[PDB]
């Protein structure tokens, strides 16, 4: 028993990290296959990245401006070419270490794991949400660039994000690995608006749900409600709307739990009307939504992976 | 910018995982060169951990009664010993995955990351301080034990923590790799008094010296203490005693922030008696204690590892 924030195994992914150089910015890339991915701005200086024309600024790159290393090899660059936001590099060698992969365009409240890399080298690991503005609250520095999200199923790594800003309001924005932004932001330093924010409902309620599964039990009430009703409050509180799908998806934790899902959303008003009384579930203070529903049965039925 | 519960990069440990079997117990173990490391009560059965002599349990086996298993690959045992509570297994291969690492034995308030394994395969990484009274709270089912908990440096990687047990209470005990319970655990399926947890209060400070780098500061006062004074609000709201080797860790801190360590005691203080008041820091409602001085440094200037 007992309940945390747990990333993937990042060991897969370890095995991809590069660093790639282009005139005086080094940020990372994804090496798979004989292909490397990494953020398009890699290609700008500063002074092109108010305005950046990317498309005159590659024409201006040849193959061996790109200097691409692996630990201490040098991969050696033999075609190039921009796919929206992202470049992809062709070497002349295919990775050994490439696991099977899928590039996956996340929904938002989706999580993965971010492996937070500098000078292509991993530095840590954290499990990350898609926030419902399409932002992530993760942690990275200048050189974090191409450091990338991931799930893995089994043996199969989905690649989800790739890292590219940091807004003014210190929250982060990237691509899929197809380089399509999520959200609205561009690659430029200008003003992004990030837009509202709002909390996974249905991640709140997986994680009340993990909370019974291991103890934490005080803040179930004598009450139901409804999807309306429910619904009102979620709006008063800059709750996502729940829907049938979302109650279908919780199906499997309240048959383990045997609460009944309109009866833990009764539970879930109650918390946001009456807040927690300076109690605690889980640990936190506040109610949690990084957590999907399949992460709970993930973490509280130890599924592995090759 | 951005502050993260960052474990490290498992990919050095998930390459020594291994699976052990003995009579109809499977749970983790750790291969390093031709050793494998496990938890001891592999060798018992149901009936034996009530009160086990594990001498006399130990002398019903042999080499060929422990199965190794890595990936889908036979380890032949040839040898077994038992340093404390650990079983070491010699086998006729060294591990080809090896990493360079060393046996810690940590202090508590010192963080790690744990790769929680079932049959010797990663599910998952997170991190996790050793409590005051020398329990973990971690995520671990059945099958679990073995599973074990490092820091890296540079290329080097120091294992501290090998899992043993669930506690009647929810929380964890385990042993360093010679096999010395953390605390006053022992392996047997007994009432086993945890004791008092104190918070523990140079991490707290540190976390709050990370809140400022990141720009959560509302908390900052116009206040000031004495390590005395400030201790006896410690003592009544069960934080550990701040010692001057305390104040000298946070020494960095204080220079990068410019806040005296005795002013960030007094907002401590404040926060301690006054609570939150519905706020937060740093995504946090209640005061966060399991990041050393070390990790808020490490995470805020991008420190990576081979
Ligand atoms: C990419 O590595 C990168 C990173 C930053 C940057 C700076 C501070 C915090 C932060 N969080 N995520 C990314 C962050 C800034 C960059 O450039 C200013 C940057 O590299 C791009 C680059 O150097 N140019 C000129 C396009
Ligand atoms: C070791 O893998 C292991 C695990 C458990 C156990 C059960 C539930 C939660 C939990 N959290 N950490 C460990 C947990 C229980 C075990 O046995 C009852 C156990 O294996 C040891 C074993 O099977 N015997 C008989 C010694």
């Amino acid at each position: 028993s007992g309940f945390r924030k747990m990333a993937f195994p990042s060991g897969k992914v370890e095995g991809c990290m590069v660093q790639v150089t282009c005139g005086t910015t080094t940020l990372n890339g994804l090496w798979l296959d004989d292909v490397v991915y990494c953020p398009r701005h890699v290609i700008c200086t500063s002074e092109d990245m108010l305005n950046p024309n990317y498309e005159d600024l590659l024409i201006r790159k040849s193959n061996h401006n790109f200097l691409v290393q692996a630990g201490n090899v040098q991969l050696r660059v033999i075609g190039h070419s921009m796919q929206n936001c992202v470049l992809k590099l062709k070497v002349d060698t295919a990775n050994p270490k490439t696991p099977k992969y899928k590039f996956v365009r996340i929904q938002p409240g989706q999580t993965f794991s971010v492996l937070a890399c500098y000078n292509g080298s991993p530095s840590g690991v954290y499990q990350c949400a898609m926030r419902p503005n399409f932002t992530i609250k993760g942690s990275f520095l200048n050189g974090s660039c191409g450091s990338v999200g991931f799930n893995i199923d089994y043996d199969c790594v989905s690649f989800c994000y790739m890292h590219h800003m940091e807004l003014p309001t210190g929250v982060h924005a990237g691509t899929d690995l197809e380089g399509n932004f999520y959200g609205p932001f561009v690659d430029r330093q200008t003003a992004q608006a990030a837009g509202t924010d709002t909390t996974i409902t249905v991640n709140v309620l997986a994680w009340l749900y993990a909370a019974v599964i291991n103890g934490d039990r005080w803040f179930l009430n004598r009450f139901t409600t409804t999807l309306n009703d429910f619904n009102l409050v979620a709006m008063k509180y800059n709750y996502e709307p729940l829907t049938q799908d979302h109650v279908d998806i919780l199906g499997p934790l309240s048959a383990q739990t045997g609460i009944a899902v309109l009866d833990m959303c009764a539970s879930l008003k109650e918390l946001l009307q009456n807040g927690m009384n300076g109690r605690t579930i889980l640990g936190s203070a506040l109610l949690e939504d990084e957590f999907t529903p399949f992460d709970v049965v993930r973490q509280c039925s130890g599924v592995t992976f090759q």
